[PDB]
Parts: C-alpha cells; structure tokens; sequence
C-alpha cells in the first residue's frame, strides 16, 4: 500500500536572542510595522 | 492500506531569550506594531 | 507499493540575534513596513 | 505617524449549502476523516 | 508618514454546495483523509 | 510619504460544487490522502 512517515518542518531551528523587532513564523494577511 | 505517522512541525526549536519585541508563531490577520 | 519518508523543510537553521526589523518565515499577503 | 485601517479577511464569503463532509476555516494540527 | 488600508484576503469567494469531502481554508500540519 | 492600499488575494473566486475529495487553500506541512 502506502506509507508516509517522519516528515519534518521547522521554522526557527536555533536560538532567538535579544529581539527588538517582529519575528513571525507564518503570517497570512495583516500588517507588520517594525 | 495506508499508514501516516510521526510527522512533526516545530515553530521555534530552541531558546528564546531577552525578547523585547513581538515573537509570533502563526498569525492570521491582525496588526503587529513592534 | 510506495514509501515517502524523512523529508525536511527548514526556514531558519541557525541563530537569529539582535533583530531590530522584521523576520518572517512565510508570508501570504499583507504589508511589511521595516 | 502611522495609520492602519480597514483590513479584511474572509474565509467563506458566500452560502454553504447541503454539506455532508467537513468544512473547516482554519485548522492547526489534527486529523480530518471525510 | 505611512498609511496602509483596505487590504483584503478571501479564501472562498462564492458558493460551496453539496460538499461530500474535506474543504479547508488554511491547514498547518495535520492529516486529511478524503 | 508612503501609501499602500487595496491589495487583494483570492484563493477560490467562484463556485465549488459537488466536491468529493480534498480542497485546500493553503497547506503548510501535513499529508493529504485523496
């Protein structure tokens, strides 16, 4: 038959330090003022 | 038949330190002032 | 039959430091003022 | 300064009649057997 | 300055009749068996 | 200054009738068995 396994989807895979703006993974519509 | 298993979806996979702005994973519509 | 496994999709694979603007992974529509 | 107004986000903008399956607007994770 | 207005994002703009499967607007992760 | 207005993003702009499979607008990760 079929077999689908172990897919993987990462947006940010390491550290996110000292952010002072906007960090978005997925954004559908909308405004970002940074 | 079929078999679907062990998919994985990560947005932030490591530390998030000293944030002073906006950190969003998924955002549908809406405004972000940073 | 078929077998699909171990695909991988990364957007940012390393550190994101001292951001002061806009960092987006996937953006469908919408405005970004940076 | 800045001014952001009158954005609009619609998922289904017209009639939804005689549904016999699954109609979802936004789905994060989860299984749908239809 | 800046002015952002009257954006618009539609997923389904007309009728959805006699559905017998799966109709999804936005789907992040997850399985759909139709 | 700047002015951004009246953008528009449509996924399905007309009727969707008698569906028996999977109709998705935006899909990030995940399996679809149809």
């Amino acid at each position: 038959g079929y077999e689908v396994h172990h897919q993987k989807l990462v947006f940010f895979a390491e550290d996110v330090g000292s952010n002072k703006g906007a960090i978005i993974g997925l954004m559908v519509g909308g405004v970002v003022i940074a």
